[PDB]
């Protein structure tokens, strides 16, 4: 966050927000639910109602990325059709509009398809912490038990402090917490492995994707370039184009750049 | 009698890990009920031990008193 | 007090009151019962007339002291809002008066948080005088069946001497004088023990509030001076402002003496 130290909910401009003014919020905030409908919300609920305590905050985690997954897809999708359906416009129009308006709909279709990668990529992440959810709410019922039993053991102390019952249900308290401690321990170890293995996969594919989507945008304001954006005098006539060589090459270099991309390829140099 | 229901949950679990690697060996709730089985039997070896030694213990004692 | 021997409710003006004459009195007050209200009040009085008599008047001042730890956190949450509400309408203002005026809420942000902080330590010292409270009122049924148990042993003496209850109810009276002599030794050594860990803790609490509050002070003065109070000449630009630096560096030095602040380091030297 960049948030400095006063009160309000506004941050210190960066060198580009220095460079120029912030657009204005978009006009599309309209005035709802702030998400959209209820039965993804009652699915939420649900999770944080039924699920077993420790393990309820990780099943609501594993169920709002499963709406995240659900959105970024559709996203994509709709993108994909934007693209399509941009070019689609720009097939009636000048030649080199034509032909520029098509190569920008291809570019964002490869920035469609590597969404999805990365999308695939982000489940599998998700598979991974519903794989610790699932041990560690599983280890859960074993201080459950360890409690219960431990409660019941202070209550028959109390009524009867010689009952034949209190030695059996203390060797049962003793497995039960030779059972929980170091099964605590068991869980911590399994916890940072997981995290650490699923973080890292995540953020191995969310550089992947920025290091690909900003050669697809760095080429395309290169054939961006290419238009010609002189104006014609009212009356005279059309220059003849001829940019179908130079997108042609460009387009090529573009694939062969994104086939070329690495993971040790990334140039991004974080200090 | 009640140290017995231990290696109950155990053969229930080993039972149960073993037809889940049959049907599905790379079900997710392996690796988890793996986890469970170590934990039994942990809690099961170890309580076999604890239960030879009370045993041991409480048949000495007893057949003395009775036989004094 | 401060008051010398003379009728006055005046006081001889102290070194601070020879510097600048005092101001005067606050306009602010206004014509009521003197406390805002008579539901608090009522408390009170119900405190004051169903307890236990000797605790009564260790009840009443419990319940007082919720009374003044319930005002004191409503006027940090006031004045929270008021410190958040002043760098509010210090931010439609001039670039240097902005920054000023929202590291002096920020300031005062803290000083509320230090207020919390100190209230829930006087909070814990309440809850030790409302255990001192509770032990006291309940070491006092013993003495009032002491008192009970004398007044009929001399009743049944003026009726009947020769009575058989005579003897039976002598043994019970030094039985409760031996319950009660020694449990007075006992209340005694614990309401000592505990007033006087009570009233340390409420000091040092007190000291450090007071110390890190004059902390903030100072810091805030010397933030002050940054501010540049040289008026411009009608019809001329606004010099540039550069503060940002300054106060940058005084509020990180701020946090790092409040971090710093130890019981040990207080400089505050009683002779």
């Amino acid at each position: 966050m960049h948030r400095t130290y006063s009160l309000r909910n506004s941050r210190a401009p960066t060198a580009s927000q220095l460079q120029n003014p912030p657009p204005p919020p978009s006009t599309t905030k309209g005035r709802f639910f702030g998400k959209g409908g209820l039965a993804y919300s009652f699915r939420r609920s649900a999770a944080g109602a039924f699920g077993p305590e420790l393990s309820r905050k990780l099943s609501q985690l594993v169920k709002i990325e499963k709406n995240v997954l659900r959105s970024m897809e559709l996203t994509a999708n709709e993108r994909r059709d934007a693209a399509k359906q941009l070019s689609i416009w720009g097939l009636e129009n000048d030649d080199d509009v034509s032909d520029i308006t098509d190569k920008l709909g291809v570019l964002i279709y490869e920035v469609s398809e590597l969404d999805d990668q990365f999308i695939d990529r982000y489940d599998q992440y998700r598979l991974t912490l519903k794989s610790i959810r699932d041990i560690e709410g599983s280890v859960q019922p074993s201080r459950d038990r360890k409690d219960k039993i431990t409660d019941k053991i202070a209550y028959l102390k109390y009524k009867d402090p010689q009952s034949p019952k209190i030695e059996v249900l203390e060797q049962e308290l003793v497995r039960a917490e030779a059972e929980s401690l170091v099964a605590e321990a068991q869980l911590s170890n399994i916890t940072r492995s997981k995290l650490r293995a699923a973080f890292n996969y995540q953020f191995d594919s969310i550089i992947e994707h920025s290091e690909k989507i900003a050669l697809i945008a760095g080429y395309g304001k290169a054939l961006l370039e290419l238009l010609d954006d002189s104006p014609v005098t009212p009356g005279e006539t059309r220059p003849a184009y001829d940019g179908y060589e130079a997108s042609k090459q460009i387009i090529i270099d573009a694939e062969s750049a994104l086939n070329e991309w690495t993971l040790d390829s990334a140039q991004v140099k974080p200090t």
